[PDB]
Parts: structure tokens; C-alpha cells; sequence
């Protein structure tokens, strides 16, 4: 499996979550917000037809 992490403008881990193999999971980031993270065959994290904001970035926390 793969891990999904969300960072803020300062590239600081603000959200965390787990993502299955070849799947996707929505993580909670902010007082009231969330972002969907899709895991590719190569554990590549990416958004689902959606864009980021405030510099929100995604990082692979590693293995679940």
C-alpha cells in the first residue's frame, strides 16, 4: 500500500492518510477541508480531476 500526506504553503505536513494500491482516499486538511489522493501503480500520489489551493501539495508518507 501507499501513504498520502498533505502539506501547506510552507510544505509542512498538515494532513495525513492511507491509500490502497491503485486506489484513492480523501484526507482531511484544515479546520474544514479535504483532498482526494490517488495512488498509482508506482505509488504516485495525485489529485482526482481537482486542483490544489494555498500551495497545498501532496507527498508519499511511505508504506501503509
Amino acid at each position: 500500500n501507499c501513504v498520502a500526506n498533505i502539506l501547506n504553503i510552507n510544505e509542512a505536513v498538515i494532513a495525513t492518510g492511507c491509500v490502497p494500491a491503485g486506489g484513492e482516499l480523501r484526507i482531511f486538511v484544515g479546520s474544514s477541508h479535504s483532498y482526494l489522493i490517488k495512488a498509482t501503480s508506482s505509488c504516485g500520489l495525485s489529485l482526482t480531476n481537482q486542483v490544489f489551493i494555498n500551495g497545498e501539495s501532496v507527498q508519499s508518507g511511505g508504506r501503509c
